[PDB]
């Protein structure tokens, strides 16, 4: 890999070492600008407001908490599995799954979901229409009467919820939520169609895939990852990589996947290896480390697992099938088995 170049108005980082120095130092490299160039709520928020918002929720995305909702994820991803053959898995079971879930833990009401369904696709992207601001009108009206009752989920948590000496601001718990679907959509869709590739490419990992499912989603994680890189990190103060000057107000991006493919950190890096012992940088690192990582980890768990006890072969047919189009995430627009 390379030492960090300067090119398009921003320093692009590739080495692990360089991506993690980055990453690690939120003081000196910010999550938001000096003004404007658009990521909402407190993904863009530095290091103390920041750890005031993300409190709000991170005890609910624990490893710990998260399990409870093991059966609900094992029921839906059967539920929409069950009748996938000849369709398309992407649209089917990839997007479908993790918008379920979301919800569930989010506390969206059963009678509520066809909509919240309609809104989300519109949100992270997947849909663009003249409906749009029809779908959204409808959906904030719901969220605002739902704000109001109770349920044990997010929703319900954000409407009791402040952070020091300060109640939270309606239009912050939109947001919120806003983040969360937005932050685990997508992700989690792409993830499943990179483990299935992995599977197509390697078909004798079935065994030890199923032997260890955390273990192959990791290594997905880092061989195939769904974000390849954070172009939003800006300079705090002037600082020395690999002895460049970055100046106060220079915009930083950080390339992950190609991260994870430096061979400093992991020997032989362009294979498929189950069990490595250094960490990838798929989830980025430091304090604002994935929020959702413990519940992507679990939903991708499963999804191997049903995924491979469905099919006998699984083909990834190249004729139908196609990768996304945007150099900054990476999964299947459309995925055909067989
Ligand atoms: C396989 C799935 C995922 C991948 C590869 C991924 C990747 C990332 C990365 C690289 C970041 C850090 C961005 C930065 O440092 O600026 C991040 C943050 C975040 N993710 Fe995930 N993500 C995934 C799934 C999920 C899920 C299921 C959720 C649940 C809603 C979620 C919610 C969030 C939130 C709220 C943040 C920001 C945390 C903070 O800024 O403190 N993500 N994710």
């Amino acid at each position: 890999l390379n030492d960090p170049v300067h090119y398009d108005g921003a320093w692009h980082v590739y080495k692990y070492s360089d991506v993690k120095h980055v990453l690690m130092n939120d003081k000196i490299f910010s999550s938001n600008p000096g003004n404007r160039y658009s990521g909402i709520s407190f993904i863009t928020m530095d290091n103390p407001e920041h750890k005031e918002f993300r409190d709000i929720s991170a005890p609910y995305f624990l490893p710990s908490k998260i399990n409870d909702y093991k059966d609900f994820i094992e029921e839906t991803s059967n539920d929409l599995i069950k009748n996938i053959d000849n369709k398309d898995i992407i649209s089917e079971y990839a997007v479908r799954l993790p918008v379920n879930i979301i919800s569930k833990i989010l506390g969206i009401p059963d009678s509520d979901m066809p909509l919240f369904k309609l809104w989300s696709d519109y949100i992270i992207g997947n849909k663009r229409d003249e409906n749009f601001n029809y779908v959204n009108n409808r959906m904030v009206s719901r969220l605002l009467e739902i704000f109001k009752s109770d349920s044990h989920g997010i929703i319900n948590v954000l409407a009791g919820s402040s952070l020091k000496n300060r109640k939270l601001t309606m239009d912050e718990k939109i947001k919120y939520i806003m983040l969360l679907i937005i932050g685990g959509n997508e992700t989690t869709t792409n993830l499943i169609g990179n483990m299935i590739r992995v599977i197509d490419e390697n078909p004798d990992i079935i065994d030890d895939a199923l032997k260890n499912r955390s273990g192959f989603v990791e290594e997905t994680l880092r061989y195939y990852s769904p974000i390849q890189f954070l172009p939003h990190r800006f300079a705090a103060e002037d600082s020395y990589i690999n002895n460049k000057k970055i100046k106060k107000g220079d915009q930083v991006i950080v390339y992950l996947g190609s991260a994870n493919r430096d061979e400093t950190f992991f020997d032989e890096p362009d294979l498929f290896k189950i069990g490595r012992r250094e960490m990838h940088l798929a989830f980025g690192i430091g304090i604002h480390m994935c929020l959702g990582a413990p519940l992507a980890r679990l939903e991708a768990s499963i999804a191997l697992n049903d995924i491979l006890n469905h099919f006998k072969r699984i083909k990834i047919d190249y004729k139908k099938s196609r990768l996304l189009d945007n150099k900054m995430v990476l999964g299947y627009d459309k995925l055909f088995l067989s």
